[PDB]
């Protein structure tokens, strides 16, 4: 099959960036680092992968992809339960992510591309909207009763997430923060539950 | 008075830097470059102006010791009133500065030293800790006679400038996203008040 054979050749294009990323790391490293390294595999294929900053785009696809069905997953063999059990069961596969050393390592080649001319995560973000793990939330807020959670779905999943993401993992990405245990994960979801459905005043 | 003398030459060298960082850009500015724009007021200045990044963090020193005394005049003429309106009247402060195009331009020169070998940022952070204005709240968390407020005092005043924020300025910085106006300023502070506060379920 010519099908299966391109999107193979596409995976290790992609393994070979993501290897040389981490090993070189990724301001060292050019495109012609690597055309050469993948061989005769790279063919000046056409989508993404005729730049190092599309390369990067194109595996933080997969990646994007794989959290949101890793999360979906979890929150889904729940869809019975109270809004504080669905907001637990998301807070937990949510933080578990921000908390790996890979998380990190994206987190840094995100911030690099701050003075990108070319705008490709300006381009990236726009247009994967829809992809991002707030989207689950916001179908949860919806089908709630409540016409506050109704109307400020969004506004409400893009405040859970970055009241439990923010500002670790921005102290991890910039000055090398140290990631949380899987105990000071599970003590800071039920930290941020609790002030997100009951609030501060008892 | 030489000491003057000293404080106004130094003035002159961050005057020098901050104009260079904004019409040339940082990371085309070099420590040269600000050397020999400054005249024959540099003198090889023995602080953080040895370098183009100590230099910036002398700014930056300067600019959050003025946000520190900015919110702290505004909530500190209201020690009388609510916890809900001590957390609107900083709310407004928080979000007043985070709103300007500067925060969005040393934003930027945050997140592209995020592969210094130097540790710049790593040791600005640390050892300016008790400069942030997050610890305003901290002292409004403890004089109150809630024991969850008194033992959580940081963890809550980190929480509520997140919330506020969060992730607002990382899509100015990151993609340049559009600031918010003064209306939509003090509609998202009495939204994460009212949720900070009083919670979700209601």
């Amino acid at each position: 099959t010519p099908s299966q054979k391109v999107l193979a050749r596409q995976e290790k294009i992609k393994a070979v960036a993501l290897e040389l990323f981490l090993t070189k790391g990724y301001q060292e490293t050019s495109l012609s680092d690597i055309i050469k390294l993948s061989g005769g595999s790279y063919s000046n294929i056409y989508d993404g992968f005729k730049s190092k900053e599309g390369l990067f785009f194109e595996i933080l696809d997969d990646i994007c992809k794989k959290h949101f069905h890793l999360i979906y997953s979890k929150t889904q063999e729940i869809k019975n339960g109270t809004l504080k059990e669905i907001l637990t069961s998301f807070g937990l596969a949510f933080i578990e992510i921000f908390n790996q050393p890979e998380a990190v390592a994206f987190g840094k080649i995100i911030y690099s591309q701050v003075y990108d001319k070319d705008r490709h995560l300006a381009n990236w973000i726009e247009n994967n909207q829809q992809n991002f793990s707030y989207n689950i939330l916001m179908g949860f807020f919806k089908q709630q009763n409540n016409s506050y959670m109704k109307k400020n779905a969004e506004k409400l999943a893009v405040l859970f997430c970055t009241m439990l993401k923010e500002p670790y993992h921005h102290l991890n990405v910039l000055i090398n923060a140290p990631l949380k245990n899987k105990k000071e994960q599970k003590e800071h979801v039920e930290f941020v539950v609790n002030v997100f459905l009951n609030g501060i005043n008892s």
